[PDB]
């Protein structure tokens, strides 16, 4: 029941790998304490390799399968399709690893007979083995981050060829079924700002409110064949296609549940028996059984009145206390039928009485207030992460722009207004480049959007509000400020300053350039300027955006009007 | 998850019922101390509904999951046909409970038109709908004991039409998939003879044989939604036509997993979410179910070298001691497993060292030796309970045998040769009866049977040598005269006495009655004669007497 089984075999990277920060003439503008700064590569694997491989053992009790008995209710009233393989290819990101029977994602997107032919074959052995083993490639991520220095996490995929069969199974399964099952408890349903309207509505809710955020040590490793069969029963409950019954089954006995792990020199490093993190179903599959242990363990806890948020294995549940010191011993409970259940924690949950204080997600409400002065409530984090990205991004250009996504993501809060759109826009101003679409990713999937579209997508998203709101909590002002004096990042006065120079080109520059200007930077300048609502922006098809999770599930979209 | 919740509504009998064992001219032949004998009936429902309702609560782990899937890739391997709608009306007794829509067991094995066109209508129902609980009838067992009183049990099934749905759905199913499952632990497939056989094999393959049986606190109402699902996620493993996965599928839903109660008056009784004791999945689902918790307590108690033997609730295993006081140590641990397992011990289990000193399935090993003195072992039991109900069945005719079942079953035992053969045959011969077929059941299904046949029955089942053994253990001459001594039997001299008279009497007769005489009788002249094979002995159809359990299934055969 181990979760992993090694040869010795290494983790091998795909090309030069960097950890130092690379520094440009750009660097320092941003961030001058450099070697806080580094990025994860395969030379640390092996320590991540010994962390995320133990034993698992599973005691399910009454109240586990009456909440799944509850869940299946649910699923039983979901309809799903099938995607044609066109379709599926459609969702290939433009970038993503070629497959090994000679073909690449350009490939797949083109619809060309190869890449084609090879889905089908793939597809029709689905359906006619349900026994062998499919072969995954196993990788370290290069992901950066901020020093006080963690091991490379490891990424698992099939084939190019399966992925695309994954899609034409599952894609419509995993983005309509978690929310018919958790309702309003599904958290990828919701946008940031509708996010933070749920857990405030749900806090005032409550008589005397309570809540925690529990983290499971490595969730992925925690889950075991019992999780993965149980979540294919589930997927089971839909209204399906003959086919698609047989692909899911297939899929789940010969990928799912288990499979033999691949380096990229081709030679095998061992065997897998837990989640796979780059499957269709990764997001689903966590959401899913987070979802399912959570509910069953507030039941054993006997936590009252529980209302619960699930974004795969980021959980946060909201309740009715029982006084601080029962509240204390209720979540030793909590915890202890979630290590029953094969999910024991990392950190011990802790209670917390203040909304503000619990992240969940990286992040936490905050609040401000807009124009007349009412306040508002928005979603915010810690930046040091989406700081030390952005001085990586700087100097180097990455598959992924995360400065990108946080400005889409948080655009309401006062670290990405004042440091991430005044730097960003700068360097693309010198380079003409704001009509150049990035790619950047959002709840996992991988959309391309061009900078220019920011102010539309940001009043769409968290209304007019955004551009405007002033007079930030003491609290998250001095997590600002903390976490630049940290990292070695101008003040805020200084990017106040730079701000009205961003501000003043992009103006000049006129046409959408200008509305970036007024839109972005009015909290630059001393006589704002009115802001009303931008025309064009009512075309933006935003449909599909926030519906599912889809993190190492391989999907892509690109934006439209 | 209570057993059963009850509205208050009596179970009530379908006729009048007997509490008091009824006399005749022959009773006291057999039987004086009458006032020990008594039959249960619905007047003790109540006291029977109180033992079986209760909360169930279970936590599986892993060496139970790990069970089922080795249980599950087996079950893989078996191909299952569907019956059509004529082999599962012959597979209907005779005397089965009318329909509650016009028609009877009568008009089933007929293939009346109406019973035919109905039984097609409820099929069809079961493949268009899998939600709606089907109705049951409850009715108090009228079952016959000796005293030190037990509460009547009670017996749940669905209307006949939904009977033989069932058959044509799962009768190959039940009938070939325990024993592929569970190899050679599977009870049903062996006569008594094989079943001594492979326990006294079993208890010789160990260095240091230890053994015990389990008896599970009544186990029908022991078993969960969960444990009835899993059942037929095992039944789903096999080949199957696709009709028969949405029959099996839709019985489970609707019928096995739980459904409303109605008494015999057709008011309802309440409802169950336990096992229902009159379906054909009855003998299949508890062996299953019991072999799986069983199985997988053994792993959590670190019993070395285990072999089980499972008849449906009844259990049996011998293992490899690790010594006395660890021995208890682990039946400890495994009794804690069961019972967390929703399988708590009615009695508590106990280590065995002697493989006669075991009771499983009502029965014990004994050893006795052949005409050549050569020590063999048989299969035998406290005769208390035959007897009390051989007296009787010799004042009132009853739906079943019983004294007919436990001639052929124990036809080996001391008991059943010098009391059970005289006293019947003698009542036979009176009445000019040798040839009457009467009904009987073995391992749940009912067959007809002339007494007359019993010779040659013997012999393919048993042997020549239960027509000669002799020098039975003292144990178990000493427990057979104590009960009589209990119940008021005329000592086995007296009996013995009697069969010189009733073998004498047969052999009049000539025929088939004298080859009666002959064989089941040589034990009780002082020169024996020869006994060689009979030669019609092999035209027997014995195919399908020991291959499944089918208690509570109505299932019938010639």
């Amino acid at each position: 029941h181990h979760s992993y089984t090694w040869t010795g075999a290494l983790i091998t990277p795909c090309a030069a790998e960097e950890s130092k920060l690379p520094i440009n003439a750009l660097s320092n503008s941003l961030l001058r304490h450099h070697n806080m700064v580094y990025a994860t590569t395969s030379r640390s694997a092996g320590l991540r390799q010994k962390k995320v491989t133990f034993d698992r053992l599973q005691v399910l009790d009454d109240h586990y399968r009456d909440v799944l008995k509850e869940m299946k209710a649910k699923a039983s009233t979901v309809k799903a399709k099938l995607l044609s393989v066109e379709e599926a290819c459609k969702l290939t990101p433009p970038h993503s690893a070629k497959s090994k029977f000679g073909y690449g994602a350009k490939d797949v997107r083109n619809l060309s007979s190869k890449a084609v032919n090879h889905i089908h074959s793939v597809w029709k052995d689905l359906l006619e083995d349900t026994v062998t083993p499919i072969d995954t490639t196993i990788m370290a991520k290069n992901e950066v981050f901020c020093v006080q220095r963690k091991p490379a996490r490891l990424i698992v995929f099939p084939d190019l060829g399966v992925r695309v069969c994954e899609k034409m199974a599952l894609y419509d399964v995993v983005s309509t079924l978690p929310q018919v099952v958790m309702g309003s408890s599904y958290g990828f349903q919701y946008s940031p700002g509708q996010r933070v309207e749920f857990l405030v509505n749900t806090w005032k809710s409550k008589k005397n409110p309570m809540g925690f955020s529990y983290d499971t040590r490595c969730f992925d490793s925690t889950v075991t064949e019992n999780d993965i069969r149980v979540e294919e029963s589930i997927y089971q409950c839909c209204d399906l296609a003959p086919e698609a019954r047989q692909a899911i089954k297939s899929l789940t006995e010969r990928l799912y549940i288990g499979g033999p792990l691949t380096n990229s020199k081709g030679q095998n490093c061992g065997y897998r028996r837990c989640r796979a993190s780059g499957v269709l179903t990764t997001s689903c599959g966590n959401t899913l059984t987070c979802y399912l242990k959570a509910s069953a363990a507030c039941r054993a806890a006997k936590l009252q009145d529980c209302t619960m948020l699930v974004n795969g294995d980021d959980l946060v549940v909201i309740c009715e206390s029982a006084g601080v010191q029962e509240d204390a011993a209720s979540l030793r409970a909590f915890t202890e039928a979630m290590t029953r259940y094969s999910a024991p924690p990392g950190d011990p949950p802790q209670p917390e009485y203040d909304l503000e204080l619990i992240t969940s997600c990286s992040s936490n409400v905050s609040v401000a207030h807009d124009a007349s002065g009412k306040r508002v409530y928005y979603l915010t984090r810690d930046p040091t992460t989406p700081l030390a990205r952005a001085a990586w991004e700087t100097a180097r250009h990455t598959p992924v722009n995360s400065w990108l996504g946080n400005i889409i993501m948080y655009a309401p809060t006062l670290w990405a207004r004042m440091i991430l759109m005044t730097h960003f826009f700068s360097i693309l101003l010198a380079q003409e480049q704001l009509e150049k679409a990035l790619d950047c990713q959002i709840y996992g999937a991988c959309y391309s959007i061009e900078p220019l579209d920011l102010p539309q997508i940001i009043e769409r998203l968290h209304g007019l509000s955004a551009f405007s709101l002033h007079s930030y909590s003491p609290g998250e002002i001095n997590r600002v400020a903390s976490c630049l004096r940290k990292l070695g990042v101008p003040p805020l006065r200084v990017w106040r300053h730079r701000a009205r120079s961003v501000r003043a080109r992009l103006l000049s520059q006129g046409g959408r350039a200008a509305t970036c200007g007024k839109y972005l930077f009015n909290w630059a300048v001393k006589t704002k300027l009115k802001l009303t609502p931008i025309p064009a922006a009512s075309q933006l098809d935003l449909s599909g955006w926030f519906v599912a999770g889809y993190s190492g599930g391989d999907i892509y979209h690109s934006l439209s009007r």
